[PDB]
């Protein structure tokens, strides 16, 4: 993957190019108002060490932070989401510790309410591929990167509560 950060909008000002994870971008730029993703899937973060607000980006050009649904020009860390082939897979539970009613997803879910008649998810088991968990339906609201693995409680994916609106498989822009 390859991503380039620009201090000013429309790809202006000082820039920095990354082709791997980076827990601290502060030494390279003081602000980010535009981004060019040459290839790959990326999660960029407001604070160092993958902390703070998270935003998902794929191949494309983002002339302003609003284009990646960002809140500001503060970006201090980024991670390259490993490319994934084949089927995606994750199980959702209505209780913590992977207990309670369970359902399995192998494709995107634009509305957890419409699909499972659930407004909250208490534990997860991401078996295949990375996903993005959205607070609101239709990929809106706060974002939380879900890497493969077990999430015993909502705190594990970094959310303040168990509300979930939509779930998206992380895959690069089709070409």
């Amino acid at each position: 993957g390859k991503i380039t950060f620009y201090e000013d909008r429309a790809f202006q000002g000082r820039s920095y190019e990354c082709t791997t994870d980076c827990p601290n971008l502060q030494p390279y730029f003081s602000r980010c108002n535009s981004i060019r993703v040459e290839s790959g899937c990326w999660m960029i973060y407001e604070r160092p060490n993958y902390q703070g607000h998270q935003y998902f980006l794929r191949r494309g050009e983002y002339p302003d932070y609003q284009q990646w649904m960002g809140l500001s020009d503060s970006i201090r860390s980024c991670c390259l989401i490993p490319p994934h082939s084949g089927a995606y897979r994750m199980k959702i539970y209505d209780r913590d510790e992977l207990r309670g009613q369970m359902s399995e997803l192998t494709d995107d879910c634009l509305s957890v309410q419409d699909r499972f008649h659930l407004t909250e998810i208490h534990s997860l088991n991401v078996l295949e591929g990375s996903w993005i968990l959205y607070e609101m339906p239709n990929y809106r609201g706060r974002q939380y990167l879900l890497r493969p693995g077990e999430y015993r409680r909502f705190l594990d994916w970094g959310a303040p509560n168990a509300k979930v609106g939509s779930l998206r498989r992380v895959m690069d822009l089709y070409l």
